[PDB]
């Protein structure tokens, strides 16, 4: 077969599950159903307890969980060396990690703090660069890296503020990584997801406003879910997307195409 | 959920001419995944080739239809007839462009009014009318994919009138996506890198562009019809649910660099 | 050389004045105040009567008016040969011409007629290609060509339908012309104007809706006028914009930058 | 207030951040704004830049040299610098931002090898600087005004060897858009100029810069490179009221290279 979505014999690291609503979990459910071996990474202990509870919903024989705060060079370097020891070589990484201080997001963008801006950049963009460098060690045959972005990296959207500049950074990060790791047969791409109700998104002002605008104005007149992101993640992580790199696929009911 | 099993799916494929046609790469891939395939052609030469090619495939019943997309009638009748012979479809792959060599050889400012509107008619408007008629056979929803080139987004040497046609096509895709979205019809494009085809063979310095892709593109290699077919499988299937008005570059990353 | 907006000794052809509200007239008022010699082109006789009435508002010694319907190779070729005879060599052309059948604009975009689509393409896009070819004859030293576009060429906007695909065609036309005529020191650029109340725009459904959305959502929280387009036209037509070609400048209160 | 279109900048005052020597893009902006009769305030980091500025001001027609030391890495130097400009010359009509930096270690490397410290440094100087400069300069622009920052194509496309600075420029370009939306209601316009390659102090002695200069001459529509003055001309347009109604825009002053592939 030329075209295949059979991921038995494939191993993927999934960074950024927090609870059942996490986009990264949508990616996990889908990759699991297609028979991939899945390694998971988390920051907080609360995410670990949830992960173990969630793995029962999946068909992963062995829970391989690793604590990686992407703010620490060491936790990232050691985390990936340790994954290499425990499961061997991998076929890709799904990156589902962002953070900004609520103080900066609530503010006017011009009021953003130097510390808040560099924090958003560090977690939401630089993380992908170091994750890529370490994961490359486990992908000598080649593989696929995917990161999660939002329209706010391409256009100034109300309230996204500092995270918009972080996502623009991430999106350019993807392109520079694609050009750098291409000759090593490593593809780097992004999924621009439409708004999804998650732990991160719950209790940020006017999120219900954007959900309703998508239903009313977006071509498909509906919102997307974690599984739809997972399906496009399957395409980008598998060899189905061979010849695609430096690309940004909008899984957003067509909202990106309209004005 | 996630599936590349396309048994019980039916797709119309417009624009096979020979074994090198991008549309044939799409056919080979969709066939392997178990889809029922309807084919459309213009010239009789394409029909003879299609029948010879269908032996390479596992299609029980050869359903072939003559549609020159310049004729409202051939398009309207072609699709009504497909609806009668096989019933409702799940999508259309559009693999059709043409411009006069006179216009392509020229300086773009020398382009003829007739040559410009011809390129627009075949290469862009075709998708609008194909979409209108195919919508009749997709009352549950479906996916339409058209084939474009980077030259629709940037001025490329020698693409001339076809660049303005592809920019037209790419905007066509977006307006169709917004129009047919509420009918649960997705409309997307694949921006293929350079591939040696019947259409492309015997346009000067095509080997030069192939070598520039190998040297400068991130993956340091060219793409083929099957790689387009793989991305077509994604866009035509429900794997790409929630993706519409999108342009996916199957071009080894060339679009991302300068 | 050093920076000047003094356009005495410069001559510009302005295509597409119809009445006092025409964007092209905003361009004329501005270029006139800066002391340029202005040649004008029109289609209908109604536009000629209006032009002569309007020229009294300007400081053009000699009225040079020419009938050019851009659908006719002959009217365009002869028009420009005749301009070359009557005023000699020119420094640029401002293109302010578009048209589609209201039947096509009122419809669903998928219902668009083959004749209506090619009509929109012919007047709204191809016109620039042949205008450029003939005007090049009068610009052996070099010059600047500017065409007028709308955001609907970059994004699917409700109700713009066939004219959006025409503007995308125009915008690509600008790029290919810029690459072709660049070596002849001819610059080709576009202005993406925000919504303006004109003869063409008056009595097309939901135009008041877009005007109000611009005031509410656009960065500058206001609409633009013909003169603001004229000011940016002065920049693009003069040597102030040397080194700028294949560019699309949005004169739209920042609406293009947001989502 | 008689010509609708005007490039006469007598009675206008502009802060110009990032002159280092005669080759600096910011100096091209200065020469042009000066010729049009603007009052110019200048900002620098190193003392070497101050000595050069004083030597350069003789080439201009600025009666009183107003020079201020602002390292954009320091909230204090930026806040105090702008308060002090407000005291010495009063309200301003805009800011030209011509400031970027990355460690040569990071630029020479493979982009995937980039250090966390090097990445955040590039972001801090090359992008965040504009956000805080904008916040403080807004205090001196209660009537409104225009802010322009300098970027390169490498913020929009992966270009060989630009590495971490490409991600910094993409950050800057998004910064411009978010600033445009935030400060628009205060009648402050925020725009970028994407300059083609120019021989400057910053650019001199980075490998393969001569390669890109030659590729521009061969492949770009105008078949020629641009200079600091051409950037200055487009800066005059963006800084003056000639560009009224333009904000969140990125104007390529690059002989059309951005339009081709
Ligand atoms: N929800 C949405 O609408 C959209 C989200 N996205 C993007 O999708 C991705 C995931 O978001 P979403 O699923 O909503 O939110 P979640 O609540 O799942 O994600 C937050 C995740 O980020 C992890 N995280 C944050 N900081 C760090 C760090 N320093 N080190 C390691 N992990 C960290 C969290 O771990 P812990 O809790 O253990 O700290 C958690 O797993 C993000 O990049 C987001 O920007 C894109 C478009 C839309
Ligand atoms: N080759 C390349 O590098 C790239 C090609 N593309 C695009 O891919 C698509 C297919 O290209 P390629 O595979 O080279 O094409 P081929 O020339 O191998 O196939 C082209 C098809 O267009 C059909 N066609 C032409 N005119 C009409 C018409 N008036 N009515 C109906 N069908 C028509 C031809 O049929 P017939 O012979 O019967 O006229 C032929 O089947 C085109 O849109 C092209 O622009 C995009 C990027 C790259
Ligand atoms: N108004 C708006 O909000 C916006 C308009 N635009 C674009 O701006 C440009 C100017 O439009 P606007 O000022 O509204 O239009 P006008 O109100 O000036 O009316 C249309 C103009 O088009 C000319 N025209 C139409 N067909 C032909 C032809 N075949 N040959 C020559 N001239 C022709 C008309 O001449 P006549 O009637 O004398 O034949 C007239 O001058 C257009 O290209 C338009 O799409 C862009 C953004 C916004
Ligand atoms: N040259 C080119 O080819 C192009 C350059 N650009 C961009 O134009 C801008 C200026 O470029 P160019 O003329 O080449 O640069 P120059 O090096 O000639 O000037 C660079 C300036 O950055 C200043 N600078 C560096 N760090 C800081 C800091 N922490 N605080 C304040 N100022 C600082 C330097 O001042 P000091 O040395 O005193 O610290 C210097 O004035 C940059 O944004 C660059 O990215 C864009 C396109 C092309
Ligand atoms: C324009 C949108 C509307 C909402 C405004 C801002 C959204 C910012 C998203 C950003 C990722 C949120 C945070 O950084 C959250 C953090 O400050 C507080 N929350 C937490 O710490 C929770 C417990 C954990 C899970 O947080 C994290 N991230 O670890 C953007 C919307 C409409 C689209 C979105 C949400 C895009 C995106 O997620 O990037
Ligand atoms: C920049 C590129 C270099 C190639 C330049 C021009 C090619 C344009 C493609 C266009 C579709 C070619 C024709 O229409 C060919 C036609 O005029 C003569 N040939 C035929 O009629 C044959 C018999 C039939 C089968 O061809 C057709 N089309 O019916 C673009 C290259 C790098 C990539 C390409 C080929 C892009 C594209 O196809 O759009
Ligand atoms: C979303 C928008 C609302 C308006 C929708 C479609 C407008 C298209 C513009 C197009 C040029 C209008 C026509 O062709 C009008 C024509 O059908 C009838 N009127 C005329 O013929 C008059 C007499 C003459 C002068 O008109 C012409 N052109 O010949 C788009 C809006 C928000 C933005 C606009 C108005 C863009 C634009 O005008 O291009
Ligand atoms: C892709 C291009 C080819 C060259 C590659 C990288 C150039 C990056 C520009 C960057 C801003 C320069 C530095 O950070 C150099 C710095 O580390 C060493 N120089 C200095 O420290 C001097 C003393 C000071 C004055 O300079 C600064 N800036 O602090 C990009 C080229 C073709 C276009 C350019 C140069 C764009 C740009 O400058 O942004």
């Amino acid at each position: 077969h030329m075209a295949s979505l059979n991921l038995e014999n494939k191993t993927y690291v999934i960074m950024g599950i927090a609870n059942k609503r996490s986009i990264a979990f949508g990616v996990a459910k889908v990759l699991d159903q297609l028979g991939a071996k899945l390694v998971f990474t988390y920051r907080k202990e609360r995410s670990r307890k949830e992960l173990e509870k969630l793995l029962e919903q999946l068909n992963q024989p062995e829970a391989h969980l690793y604590q990686i705060d992407v703010q620490s060079d060491e936790e990232v370097i050691n985390g990936f060396e340790q994954i290499g020891k425990d499961v061997g070589n991998i076929d890709g990484v799904y990156h589902s990690i962002a953070f900004a201080n609520m103080e900066d997001l609530r503010g006017r963008f011009s009021e953003t703090s130097r510390e808040g801006f560099l924090l958003a950049q560090d977690i939401s963009s630089y993380s992908l660069t170091i994750v890529a460098h370490e994961a490359k060690k486990l992908m000598p045959e080649g593989g696929s890296i995917v990161a999660t972005t939002y329209l706010g990296g391409e256009f100034a959207v109300q309230n996204y503020n500092v995270m918009g500049v972080a996502k623009a950074s991430l999106e350019a990060n993807v392109k520079y990584l694609a050009l750098d790791l291409g000759p090593d047969n490593i593809r780097v791409n992004a999924i621009s997801a439409g708004p999804i109700r998650t732990l991160s998104a719950k209790g940020v002002g006017g999120f219900n406003t954007i959900l309703k605008e998508i239903e009313e104005r977006a071509p498909l007149k509906r919102n997307v879910d974690q599984v739809e992101v997972g399906k496009t993640a399957a395409y980008l992580l598998s060899d189905l997307s061979s010849g695609v790199t430096g690309e940004n696929i909008h899984v957003d009911s067509g909202f990106h195409a309209i004005k």
